[PDB]
Formats: structure tokens, sequence, C-alpha cells
């Protein structure tokens, strides 16, 4: 049928600047030493990725899919949604959101100058009476942060980025941003995966690991997803807007953006040259995140249906999948879940690697992350979220003349404190270069799902407590695959190895109980892990004040 995209030859040309390494990494180069193997995906790298997501796609639909569809269609249409008004549509522009090509930017947007309302009106007016004429976009590489892996070819390419002028986009957050915080919670429920803290998603894969009688799990996730979108899945995903009760203003521009910007369009490269076209998903449009987790959820339900799943339980984030269910005998279950991945490649939803089913818990990585398991003191067994630390760890060590990795750290400290890797390494090298800085008490941006946070470092026990617990602060024993990769990883950058991170944290410890005050608590309760005898945390009252509820939300 249709191609995801063609080219017209045109590079995808760099959108400003693209930093360089420096000579020296004064932050982090008492982090980790091989910082020849931490990199950014550039613009070069753009062209090949172009030839990589290029591909006919051939969408074939069937009895499991209509039925999926028309019950998701059900549940939609409980749901009421309001249009924006243009005003509120305006503030939720970030503070630094790309200019318009109209002689305004972000700053102007959310300030309400009359400039910007105005032709963001003509915007709008214009999405209500014509219906068809594509609305242009521009495409870039996303610059983002790797170590080199050289089993995978080295340095990945950068990653593309479709979007329309900033009119437009506040013009979609009118008709669409209130549907973004409805529709998907109401159509799978406990399965939506961008609701859950870390915690609260290891208590719910723990809650259906256990109520199998014999479980089963496996994750999926789609090799470069958004090119697999078709057109159909778009306009499948209008009438799935379609469905809720809405004011006929938004049915009309919801059918307009469908049909001028979401099936497809031009590209413009950044110096305004034509690009190619495209009929897939665009990653850089208001719908790119709802799009992506109910498109994900049909067909994966749907191919569940097909290859019959028994008694599934599903996590969806964006195009990643986890599904527990009861085992049918391993080897029932193998031919299953090769049913699962013939249906979804029917469906254009075509797998990155090939599932396999899992009968442990930790053996399953979703979302790049896993559950783990570790003892206390008592030997009492406490579950937790972590992750492979070599993507984080290159990320501590990114460090240009415009970007800082303070705020990578301090999210990574927050996301995955129990983790043996934060508690040792990061939090003693984070805490170490504040205390030199003289900064322990100036506050820092956490940032989670689009939204920034700010985050005093010296109510890091408090705010960890409130998210993971006081057992974040007491874990003894980890896991052999926990603690090989943690080695492993280390080993991989020119960090120093667990035992080098012990010695450095007894002394933060002991520099942040001399200061007294919030830094000895953070002494005594993020590094009771480094002293031989042992310190009796006791619950803290500011962590029951404390509201994080929208932090691992959207
Ligand atoms: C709705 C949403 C909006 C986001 N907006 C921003 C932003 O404005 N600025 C910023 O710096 N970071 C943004 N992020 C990135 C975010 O803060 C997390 O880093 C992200 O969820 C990645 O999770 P992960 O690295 O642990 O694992 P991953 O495997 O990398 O992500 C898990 C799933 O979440 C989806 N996803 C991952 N990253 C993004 C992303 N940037 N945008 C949209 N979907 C993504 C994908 O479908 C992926 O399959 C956003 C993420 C989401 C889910
Ligand atoms: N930085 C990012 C990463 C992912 N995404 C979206 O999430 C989808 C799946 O992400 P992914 O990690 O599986 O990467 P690919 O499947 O695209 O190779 C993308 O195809 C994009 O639609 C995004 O919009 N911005
Ligand atoms: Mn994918
Ligand atoms: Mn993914």
């Amino acid at each position: 049928s249709s191609m995801s995209y063609s080219w017209t030859g045109a590079l995808i040309t760099p959108c400003g600047p693209e930093e360089e390494k420096l000579p020296i990494n004064p932050l982090s180069n008492s982090l980790l030493r091989y910082h020849n193997k931490v990199y950014c995906t550039t613009s070069k790298s753009a062209s090949q990725r172009a030839k990589k997501v290029t591909f006919d796609r051939t969408q074939v639909l069937d009895a499991h899919y209509d039925s999926v569809l028309k019950d998701i269609k059900l549940a939609a249409s409980k749901v009421s949604a309001r249009l924006l008004t243009l005003q509120q549509a305006c503030q939720l522009t970030p503070p630094h959101s790309a200019r318009s090509k109209y002689g305004f930017g972000a700053k102007e947007v959310r300030s309400l100058s009359g400039r910007a309302v105005n032709h963001i009106k003509s915007v709008w007016k214009d999405l209500l009476e014509d219906p068809q004429t594509p609305i242009p976009t521009t495409i870039m590489a996303k610059n983002e942060v790797f170590c080199v892996d050289p089993a995978k070819g080295g340095k990945k390419p950068a990653r593309l980025i479709v979007y329309p002028d900033l009119g437009v986009r506040v013009c979609e957050k009118m008709a669409l941003y209130d549907i973004t915080q409805k529709l998907p919670q109401a159509v799978m429920g406990a399965s939506y995966g961008f609701q859950y803290s870390p915690a609260q998603r290891v208590e719910y894969l723990l809650k259906a690991w256990a109520e199998k009688k014999d479980p089963m799990g496996f994750s999926y996730d789609t090799r470069h997803f958004d090119s697999t979108v078709t057109e159909r899945d778009i306009r499948t995903e209008e009438s799935i807007y379609q469905a809720c009760s809405l004011p006929e203003e938004a049915r009309t521009a919801i059918h307009s953006l469908t049909e001028r910007l979401y099936v497809g369009g031009p590209m413009f490269n950044s110096k305004g040259q034509t690009c190619g076209y495209r009929r897939c998903r665009a990653s850089g449009v208001l719908t790119t995140s709802m799009g992506n987790t109910i498109t994900c959820y049909v067909k994966a339900l749907a191919a569940c249906k097909a290859a019959g799943i028994v008694a599934p339980t599903m996590l969806v984030c964006g195009d990643d999948l986890i599904v527990i269910s009861e085992s049918q005998g391993t080897e029932e279950d193998e031919r299953n879940l090769r049913a699962f991945t013939e249906a979804m490649t029917r469906y254009s939803a075509p797998p990155g690697d090939p599932p396999r089913p899992e009968y442990d818990l930790e053996l399953i990585t979703s979302c790049s992350s896993n559950v783990s398991v570790a003892l206390g003191p008592r030997g009492r067994r406490r579950y937790y979220l972590t992750r492979d630390p070599t993507t984080p760890l290159a990320r501590a060590a990114w460090e240009t003349v415009r970007h800082s990795p303070i705020n990578s750290w301090l999210g990574n400290i927050i996301q995955y404190a129990p983790t043996i890797w934060v508690r040792m390494v990061l939090m003693t090298h984070f805490f170490s270069i504040l205390m030199v800085q003289d900064t322990l008490d100036q506050n820092l941006n956490f940032e989670m799902y689009g939204s920034v946070y700010s985050v005093n470092p010296l109510d890091l026990p408090a705010i960890i407590e409130r998210l993971h617990g006081l057992d974040a602060f007491s874990m003894h024993t980890y896991s052999h695959h926990e603690l090989t990769r943690v080695a492993s990883a280390l080993r991989k950058l020119g960090a120093p190895p667990l035992r080098v991170w012990k010695s450095r944290a007894r002394a933060v410890r002991a520099s942040l109980i001399s200061r007294g005050g919030k830094a000895a608590v953070c002494g005594r309760y993020l590094f009771n892990w480094a002293v031989k005898t042992k310190l009796k945390l006791t619950p803290l009252p500011e962590a029951r004040l404390l509201d994080l509820s929208s932090w691992f939300t959207v």
C-alpha cells in the first residue's frame, strides 16, 4: 500500500547549534573516565535514520482487531471533553518552545501578547474553514546522549522529529488537550502506564503476577513505531476521539487537524527547503503520546486475542508493552508468542526484538526498566524498579557550554532512589559536587513527562520516602543480576568500582552530618548504607505533607 516517507534529497539540516564536547568535563570527570564513549546524536546521522524508517507498509486487520476497536470506542463514548480556551492553550506552551515563523515565540505566547493571540486566532479560524490543505511541518534530528555500544554498530543515528509551526501547536491543545488528559485512562483503565509512580508500577506488576495461578510474562516493543503507524491508524484515532462527547467546534477542528496534519503532509528542513512527504505519525504533534499508546493498545490487545493469551494483564507505555497472563505450559507459550508477533506484524507493528515467554519477573524489561528484589536487614523481600544504568551514567557526563548534567542526576536520584547504582554512585557524586560548590540549598529542576518541578536538594530524604517509602534507605542485599549489571556498566564507562564509591560516600556522609540541620538529615538517611553501625531511621514528618501526585502522570 503506502510508503511511510518519500524524500526529495535535501539534507535534514540542523536546528541551531549542536554542542561540542569540551576538553575538560569539570563536573563529571570525577564520576567516570571514558568520556570518549559518551556522544550526542546529530543531524549528520539523520539520513541513515531516514533510510531505516522508510518502508512500504501493508496492514491486514481481522475480526480480533475489529472487536477490540468496537470495545474501545464504546469506552471512549463515556468521556466528555471540552475545548480549551485559546488563552489556556497558550499558557501550556513550555517556556523555550520553538519560536514561530510569524515573529513571536513561547515567551509572547505564554504572556498572551496581542500579536500572538491574534495570529493564533486566525490559524484557528483557518482550521475550522479549510478541512483539507496540508499543514507544513519541520523535520529535525533529535539530539540525545548515549553510550557507544560496539555490539549495536557504534553510535545510534538520530531519531527524526516532525512538528508544525508554534501557532498550530497551540491550536492542537485547544482542540485535543482535554482528551489527552481523559481518553487513555478511560479506554485502558489500569493498563495505562503513564499514571504510575515507580513504586506503584511495581505494585501493579506484582499484583498481576500473584493472581495468575501459573504466571507467564513477556514484553513487546515496535521497531521504529511512528513510521509503522499507517494513515488508516491515524483516521481510526480520529474516530476514537470523535467517539467522545464533544462540542461541534472541537469535532470540526479535530477532523481538520487529522486530515491536514496527523495523516501526513510535506516536511521542510530548517532551511525552508522541501525535504519529503510523510504518510505516518509525526513525532512532535500533541497526540504523539496518546495516539501511540491507544493504537499500541488496540493492536496489542487484538494480537493477544489472535494468539490465545489467557487472562492477560497489560501495562502500556507508548509502544512499550508488558503482558502477564496464565501460562499454557512452556511449549504452547512459545507458540502463542510467535502468533502474537505475527498478528502484530500484520497490524503494522513489527517487533524490534522478538518476544519470549519468561517465568521470573526480573527477566522482563519494558519501558527501559525492570523489577528487582533486595532484602533488608530483616531478610524481608522488598521489590523495586531499576534499569541498566549505562544511559543514565552517559547523560550524567554530558557537559557543554549550554547544558549542565546536574538536572539529569537529580532526575535519576528521584526516579531510581532504591537502586544500588543511584544510592552508591549518583547520590554520592551528587552531594559531593554540591557541597564543594556550596549550592546544597539551591533549587534544581526535575523534568518528567514535559513538566518541570522545583526541588531543593536538602528535601530528598522526605521526597524519596514519600515516593519509595523508608525501605529505599535500608535495602541490604541486591540480586545477582543487579550487581552484575551495575559492575559491568561502571567498568564500561571508566567509573570507580562500587568499593571505591563506598569510601567516597563515607566521606560525603561525614561532611553532610557536620553541616547540621537539613544536610545532616541527608547524611543520615541517604547514606546509612555506608556506615558499619546503622542508625535506626524513623519516618520523616515532612513526607506526609508532600503531594507528588502529578510528578509521574500526564
Ligand atoms: C507524554 C510524554 C511526554 C514527554 N515530554 C518530554 C519533553 O517535553 N522534554 C523532554 O526533555 N523529555 C520528555 N519526555 C521524556 C520523559 O521525561 C521520560 O524520559 C520518558 O518517558 C522516557 O522513559 P525512559 O527513558 O525511562 O524509557 P523509554 O524506553 O526511552 O520510554 C518509554 C516509552 O515512553 C515513550 N517516550 C519516551 N521518550 C519520549 C519522549 N521524549 N517523548 C514522547 N514519548 C516518549 C516512548 O513511547 C517509549 O516507548 C516525555 C515522555 C512522555 C511519555
Ligand atoms: N525522544 C522520543 C522517543 C520516542 N517517541 C515516541 O515513542 C515512540 C516509540 O519510541 P521508541 O523508543 O520505541 O523508538 P522507535 O520505536 O521509534 O525506534 C516513537 O516512535 C515516537 O513516536 C518520541 O516522540 N520522542
Ligand atoms: Mn519502539
Ligand atoms: Mn520503546
